[PDB]
């Protein structure tokens, strides 16, 4: 069970998911179901990158796993 | 006695429903019932989280406690 | 004498009803019987809430009392 | 002479009648009579209420003066 | 001492200010004086009109007196 | 000194405005210069039509005169 | 000892300080000399309003109380 | 595949998208067409000068190659 | 050995200082005392509030514990 | 083609913008235009004089050349 | 071979140390014998942390060996 | 012959020395034998680091080259 932790563009407020598959083979189109989204938004994701630091990177491909920062996913949208 | 407290997508004003059960076993279908919305609603429920702080997590599992926060059960709707 | 205003969901303007019962005693089934609704109507009040402010409370028990909100009932069906 | 304009249900356009009595005493039971409505109909008046506005209050006592809104008496049916 | 409640464009919980006149004879600018607005603000104010009823009138001239909604002056800016 | 009450497109509530023009004179372009609306809105006011009843008339000439209903201007926005 | 939990004008993370009296007796400038702010700021309270709910009162008078919202002294700066 | 790191205004945190072609022939209309944005936005990005060092190029013609600044594109936005 | 991660008033990428003491009994004096500010700072710390989520608490008693906020302590500087 | 790099007034790298002209009529205007600035900055720009040795002159008239220090435009706003 | 790339307090451009020894067993006294600072400065090392990113690390230990930030050791002074 | 200019501590203006050697060739030892400096001093020099732009590398060795930092050796001292 991972907590999908999201937000979105102007609510100041984080959301939650509950995603019922563990997190080692989570992928973008799983979190993209439960949300129910009218359009398409940009899926942004909390990672660490070893250059920069925490980056948030757009995934669009649904094969993609997501970057699991500290084993607690971190998203974004819009 | 608990008193949700749950609102909506654009409605400024929050509503309130009284549940006659008590607060350890009060769950999402207990609180599904007693709205009668017509389809499948984004049924939120303000919880605290402990990587981000308040968090209005999204509930689907009708075997899912509610997390009262605080001793009071605020929801969101759509 | 009490002056239930209440609303409906999509008209604009407010009704109102003449309550032969004072403020200290008037109920759910005083103010159900003389308004003739067809079916089952969510009959929502408009009350002090401490936490949250103004709250649109459902009432469904006939017992339960009205909430005088600064003597004067606002209420809402639908 | 008071022109009270009243409204149904369904249909858009308003209706006229004319009442005898001026707009110091008329009552419900007077404006009843000229309808010859077949059942017990919502006899709504266009009032204003001073914490809302414009109220439409039903009036079921024919001891109860109409509200002249403005000298005009609106008024709406079922 | 006034309470005199006024809200802002995008926010929706209201302020409120307090003025040293009483409700007898406070004007816009004694309102004015205690909210230092960065630009020229709309100073609507909810008010009852006899033709249309709850109203939110704007007043400009800094002399004209607000008015006492049910004796809480509720007020709106930009 | 006219009460030329306005409505917006989504906003329930009427707004006022005190002009410093008497009726027999009010134009459009005074009562567009103490709104400042951010672009080209629509002046819908309210006019009585010979062969339709109430009928709300677009006016775009900033100096053709406002239909007062029966001496109040009552006008819309987009 | 309180928490007097306070915002900034736009940073979206509250703060929080301890004071050493308790919330029965706290005032404004027992609150003011704590921060040490380096300009004329405004003290907004959230506060319970009998005919509007939750407000977010200013407050100027370094002698005047704090409005105790639930026994949590909530506040907003400039 | 290129990781374009890039930032915006006023937010704190660098933004990353996934970019499938590699970086020889990688232009500045393949990394504007993934991003959505609104309007004519300033495309900044890191570059390598020989005379003052790291440097900030604005690039607007989609011809141009984005500078490889150590295999990894650094740019800004706004 | 605690890694009391630190930021400053505008710059923008935080500090990280080691402190021989555990995590368990670790105070605000064995902090500020590695890193010898030039003046009285204001000491805030990322803390867990059970009605607000995270804020950032000042603390200025020099034995007074830090809030190991998940096992890091988070501050802040003036 | 001219490489213009300039700074700007808090921020400590420099920019650098490709300017389609040679540099031998390149003006204030060529340069000015292609950075969308919004209110009037001092332009200056990095010219060798013979009395003092390198010098940041201000530019406001748009039919004056750039100084053209050692091929390479080197400028500075606000 | 190491270039120990290090900065100042007001001053902008950094400076670079050829330091004898590799990366592997560089600590914070061999990088100390070669500056011959005149006081005790302050060692802000760019590390990468795992939970916020690039942070300025502090070292005082002289036998402590130096964060090789992207086979690049940043350093800070005072 | 090469024109090292050169800087000392606090004097802004820079000196020039010329040396006999060419650019292609030119160490520090060289350019330490036209000084006569009084004691051991630092002899930074501008050169271009591919990761950090310009930067004032440290050279200690006598028979260490100089970096033609664009044809002209740039250095400080002390």
């Amino acid at each position: 069970e991972t907590k999908v932790i999201y937000h979105l563009d102007e609510e100041e407020t984080p959301y939650l998911v509950k995603i019922p598959v563990p997190a080692e083979r989570i992928t973008l189109g799983d979190f993209k179901s439960v949300l129910q989204r009218p359009a398409g938004a940009k899926y942004f994701f909390k990672s660490m990158d070893q250059d920069f630091g925490v980056v948030k990177e757009e995934i669009s491909d649904d094969n993609a796993r997501l970057p699991c920062f500290n084993g607690r996913v971190v998203s974004w949208l819009v």
